């Protein structure tokens, strides 16, 4: 009865620490770098879709933003890079990021109003502006009220507003900042002017500023935006003597956990998925990946490999322990059964057995180690993707830094639990191999001549009741 | 030949097999406190109480009987106070004088401008805000309005000359009403203005109605700075600045963190403090609680880490133990390996000294070597941020969990991986040892199979010890 | 006769530690942790570093008199800047986001100085106001790259300049505020009382006005020049307005970029040498994985980390086991076996004699090869920077970036020192594994014709020549004789 191994016609490779490309029976790459292509929904939330706007050119209702879908709960943002319609009116958005990271994910958003426009008896209420022109008319942003001189006067414009709602409400406020002292007149009549918001919380003046500057979409003048979260059943107060760019509307907002902003060119697709990159999402249980760094949701751990290739199976002979390779050259293609077994040749016949407990012994050993390797991965909720203004180059340079910084451990060791990893399975299985020889030439003893070839020669007859 | 086996219920996992028995184990993850706040490195924490650090430093009178030290490791405050500004208001980077404030190696109060050398100003004003036994009082640390009908241009300044850095803080009164102004103060387009070498800063105060806030409009905006050792501060005001009498001396040290809690101090002993109790131990890991301070273990999210140490209980790479020879013995007690010998003489079991000594010393290594490499500086973990700062809190966040989740992920794995190297190791030695014996008697034995040699020759007491020795001949 | 299968031994006293020893002696080692620099300051990629002397970013930007002899190239790698200049802001005062500006010209690929508002087109304004505490040779003299406008004649028309950005490249560009300390400098400097400095681009709104106050005396002065910076984009327009206190540029400097860097803290000097790794007590010329010659490095390094020693056992156990040959059955080493890792001795009556097996040693060495690279290959090094700037009121943010670079300090540490005891143990343990596989391919072949003496020796039951040697180290060897038997 002869003691061999199996061997196939697989011609996959892995690395071990000790050598590179050896040729094994099975193997199991653990590293994902395959995605689907589409933009989904993320844990059976879509994504806020854009378009060409921006978050600002949204919220303040660009007359551009007009066809634009909006959903009362979103699990990401899907924005352009560089979008396209932002602020008509030039000017600028305080904190800015931090406002689109406080929406990047909502329970609930709805738009309410709440100081009706026409409620400004006392001052106009229709200037707009062809920075903003809907048919080549002057027009404005839709959620919003620019508040002029009447007949020639500008009373102190006063107006609160309770939040009833029932949620956290996002205001958002302008600041006019004029061209020149004409403009100034012309528009408020008042030249001391002030712009004045107050909340439990807030308390801020802020007055405009007259200068000459370049024009961006034909204006001198600018708007300066910014905005406050009015907490349940607390009040919001405006007051000012000019140039006061007035809320129409609010936005109960209620979250519920934080996510990010996806720039990307796509469109949503009705498909779904844990795990958001802009190349299309992920679906696996793998422990790493090599898709795209900048993935929204539970994801593989980012890393910088081409391939992670895990061996299951042995070496494919067309070792530590000597045996494989070894003292019995090669394998055996007609063992089908399993990975070890007998041969056996005999005056009734010949044949080839796997030997089914060392077999699957062995199979549920490697099951496990691919198993560890895989569960024992912990994966949580990130953003990744992150938005600094031009003025936090350091703090984005801090979280590039840490962004690399687990780039490169996970890259080192992934590789190196690899390596590691192979040459203990391939050992395992010499190991097996090893010990399944020597349980036979334990009981045979004298009865047999040891070959050297994994081979026992009987001394006695031995036919299949002796086998 | 044979090996030790026990009533150990003891199980460890490895890459290969779950749930193994052996005949022992350590468990190398933490996961238990003391319950108790502590002492830290030999210095407490500042208790706060009901207080906010807000109102400590401006003298909420609802802060009176606060028990101050002159030198503190963290400092102990509740999730949300209670009493903070209790006139209503805010405090510009405060969450920056907070981390200041964490860890002070000595901290003094001292007089920088007395009360009642504000001749010219009224100085006596408070409010209900500030309310003690219904009387309106004010903050017990700070101080100016209009005396007989005037607000003269008032001044003030400070030399340190304290032999330490010295924080000041100072407030802008922001009224509901021009009323309230003039009737306060007197002029109207007043301000605010404070300077050192360093500080260059001029307020003007919000005139502007506001929700109340305990029942005020009014708002109080306060600030900071520290003055350097003998520079001097300046104050110059035509109206609406809240002065400060006193000044902080302070030397650091290090720096801490706040630890938001409900307990109070104890009067033990930690270096490393824990919200639901202080922590004890040499172990390299622990799950009791993230946010912790002092010289702590990794925190991991792992129940259990538990790491072999003996063999393979049993009542391999190796084929030996539970191999080829099939079962343990409780017989033996006196080590890991050894030999039975039936003899004309008696039977016996007797471990093998050698063997056993170097598995020992081997996998005492193997711990220690798990154990003394993990390196453990200070640290706070816990941080503040401001409602305006939540990308940077969420950076915070996504680092602290990175390192959470690599540093868990090679926990598990160590253990798996040297939890079958440990149980192939004990194989490998009886393996070993089973190979020395029989490389030795040669021919004068019967190679049983079970582990055992039987004698042609006859072996009493002596040639048993000749063979376990290496004698034999 | 007999054959003899053992191991080298050499003169080797290096040591090694592994998960279950300590101080194991080994044949051969190689050490995986840089610990040398070459003491210099170098260019970096082959490109210098800018020199700052004595001086800080300010007060070589701001054109301090003091920083008149700065060399200044128009393009550098990283920044050289003492901690702790001398000659930063000549006139008491400050300059915001200063930290932000020294992150952006860290690095650059192209810097250039151009004149954007010549001083002399400033006529209706006096131009050439100065400070004793910006003095050159007891005179008053001024940041030279900037223009104090003061009155003239009694008169400060409002001061209105402009420059629409032509260069071809973005340009930095630098302005100031004068904050008086009373009421009469403001009037005997200004005329005007209730003065403004308006800037503007397509970008920057901003409008500032001077605070008036006594402050302590700094260099003799209770006035600030308090500075701010914009990057003009190709093609924008910067708009100054004022009517007093405007500290007005007359350059503009010309930046194109690159990648980002960092600047450097030392006390030494450029010296022309090269290096894609530079630290402030030297450059690191290396392949190794792991670095513990100091933190704060900039290029592209290996891991730093905290541990004295990262050797890697490559020889084997020096001896003058999981598979219980070396210093197992097989007692010793032998020093007398130059060629190879294991081998025979084998004693003849044709004479004595060692030899390595040229094919287990190959192997071996092919195999412990593979190992080093491994470990060395695989680590990723990208350019960094490491040592940053933060501002007083940023200290929670220092914070974070210190727990950072802790984190992963510690992280590579424990990993890199634990990587070494694991592949040492292996390491032993397949040396073992490869003599106790030699001698069992010996005694598979001589079988019965040979006695096994069990220190690692067959002596033989024939005569066996060299011829017959040779078969046994050959795998030839057989058999038939048999011999004895008789
Ligand atoms: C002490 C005082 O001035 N009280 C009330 C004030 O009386 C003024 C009096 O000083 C003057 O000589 O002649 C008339 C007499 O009535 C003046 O008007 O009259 C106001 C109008 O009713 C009141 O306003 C309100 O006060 C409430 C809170 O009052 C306090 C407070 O506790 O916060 C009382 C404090 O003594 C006072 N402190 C100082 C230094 O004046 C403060 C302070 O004025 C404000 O806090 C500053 O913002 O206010 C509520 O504000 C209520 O809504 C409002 O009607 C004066 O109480």
């Amino acid at each position: 009865i002869c003691i061999g191994y199996h061997a196939n016609n697989s011609t996959e490779k892995v690395d071990t620490i000790l050598e590179r490309n050896v040729t094994v029976t099975h193997a199991k790459d653990i590293l994902e770098k395959t995605h689907n292509g589409k933009l989904c929904k993320l844990n059976g939330i879509p994504p806020l879709e854009l378009g060409d706007c921006s978050i600002a050119g949204w919220l303040l209702g660009n007359p551009e933003c007009d066809r634009l879908l909006s959903v009362p709960e979103w699990s990401y943002i899907m924005e352009k890079e560089n979008p396209r319609d932002g602020l008509c009116y030039p000017g600028s958005f305080n904190d800015y990021e931090e406002l689109k990271h406080l929406l990047s994910s909502v329970k609930h958003f709805e738009k309410v109003k709440i100081l009706p426009k026409d409620r400004w008896t006392q001052h106009t209420t229709t200037g707009g502006s062809r920075a903003c022109a809907v048919s080549g008319n002057p027009s404005f942003f839709r959620n919003m009220v620019w508040l002029t001189e009447k007949g020639s006067n500008y009373p102190v414009a006063k107006g609160s507003y309770n939040n009833t709602s029932g949620e956290q409400m996002l205001i958002i406020w302008g600041v006019h900042h004029p061209n020149d002292e004409t403009e100034q007149r012309t528009l408020y009549q008042n030249v001391g002017t002030y712009v004045s918001v107050g909340t439990s919380t807030l308390n801020k003046r802020s007055t405009p500023d007259i200068a000459t500057r370049p024009k961006v979409n034909g204006l001198g003048s600018r708007m300066e935006f910014s905005w406050t979260l009015l907490d349940m059943w607390d009040t919001i107060n405006f007051e000012s003597t000019g140039n006061l760019i007035a809320p129409e509307y609010g936005f109960k907002i209620s979250k519920r956990g934080s996510s990010g902003i996806m720039k990307t060119e796509g469109t949503l697709e009705n498909c779904e998925t844990k795990c958001q990159t802009p190349l299309g999402a992920i679906n696996t249980t793998l422990p790493f990946h090599n898709v795209h760094p900048l993935t929204i949701g539970e994801c593989p751990k980012y890393v910088k490999s081409e391939k992670l290739v895990l061996a299951t199976g042995l070496r494919n002979v067309p070792g530590l322990f000597g045996a494989i390779a070894g003292f019995i050259e090669g394998g055996w293609q007609g063992m089908i059964d399993g990975w070890y077994g007998y041969h056996h040749s005999n005056d009734q016949g010949s044949g080839y057995a796997a030997d089914k407990e060392s077999t699957q012994k062995a199979f549920d050993g490697i099951t496990n180690k691919v198993n560890s390797v895989i569960e024992k991965m912990n994966t949580q909720f990130e953003a990744v993707g992150k938005e600094f203004s031009n003025l936090e180059r350091r703090l984005e340079n801090l979280n590039k830094k840490m962004e690399d910084g687990f780039l490169d451990v996970w890259t080192y060791n992934a590789e190196l639990l690899v390596l590691m990893e192979n040459e203990r399975t391939l050992d395992f299985h010499d190991s097996n191999v090893k010990n399944l020889y020597d349980k036979v030439r334990m009981q045979l003893r004298d009865n047999v001549k040891e070959l050297g070839n994994g081979c026992f020669e009987f001394y006695h007859k031995c036919d299949d009741e002796c086998m």
